[PDB]
């Protein structure tokens, strides 16, 4: 089983798995920070609009009052956020699929 | 990696690396989930009026992606935590598509959580 | 793990190795797959329409929904993956079962 982590549906909160060493660093309810370069899958559940934060920027929107994810490219210090504007029907996660270069 | 394929037609249901097995199938595009996991669910539809144009994927009841058309071809699937006992299929309003249309099943992780 | 990755430019091709390689670049943007397997296909348009190609057929366009590119297909020897303009893409291979 390769690192990965998911947070949620409440009141589980983080679950990691094959940790050691570290690829992600939990930081918040919905926040977590990527503590090695590499190619991960980010994938969750959604249960007026959602949207998906690397670090400063909005890779989804979610707007119907649904899937979330997709994969990317990250790196040391990236954070990931799930922002909203019912939540048991509702968790992300992410597995790290591969370490390039670059 | 334990993974299957249905489709495209006349093939039906195909299976890779069991022992032991992940899915199991109902009857034609349905498969049945034997363990949790993470899983990646992939796989095409291929277009081809009476009815209105609609493809969806269910997980047990939910539809969990509706491909209503652009009479393109379009993506199946998507990444999804799935348990023993669900079912998972592809659901054509009528039979339209066409058959370089499948769609299959791969487990990624079965991490405890 | 078989890989490779094209943008952001000016950066182009940029493959990791693989025991037996998977894919070769064609030339910009363009990829020819080598090997028969499940592959997952990634990249971002960048935080108009884009278009991703196997052979002749149009897989996906983006054109502000809200995205990155891709999703993940079973691909086969002789087939070519382009991104069209009218940003980078990368692709990895997932698996391959004996059945292709």
């Amino acid at each position: 089983e390769p690192c990965m982590a998911k947070f949620g549906p409440l009141p589980s909160k983080w679950q990691m798995a094959s940790s050691e060493p570290p690829c992600v660093n939990k930081v918040s309810d919905w926040k977590l920070e990527i503590l090695q370069n590499g190619l991960y899958l980010i994938y969750g559940q959604v249960a007026f609009e959602v949207r998906l934060y690397k670090n400063k920027d909005m890779i989804q929107t979610l707007t119907n009052k649904q899937n979330v994810g997709g994969t990317y490219e990250l790196h040391v210090g990236d954070t990931i956020d799930l922002i909203f504007n019912l939540k048991n029907n509702t968790y992300w996660g992410i597995i790290l699929l591969a370490n390039p270069q670059f």
